[PDB]
């Protein structure tokens, strides 16, 4: 399925798409480019719009 991060970092900021098998896939995905992009903030899932969001 499709998942979509948020990216509300101080200097990175906008949205990506992922196709991921389930949500813990897509987490990973996410939480790995976020963390060679230097965004080090608090993150949430909504599994309804199936949205991940990460805010510094």
């Amino acid at each position: 399925g499709q998942y979509k991060m948020i990216l509300n970092g101080k200097t990175l900021k906008g949205e990506t798409t992922t196709e991921a098998v389930d949500a813990a896939t897509a987490e990973k995905v996410f939480k790995q480019y976020a963390n060679d992009n230097g965004v080090d903030g608090e993150w949430t899932y909504d599994d309804a719009t199936k949205t991940f969001t990460v805010t510094e």
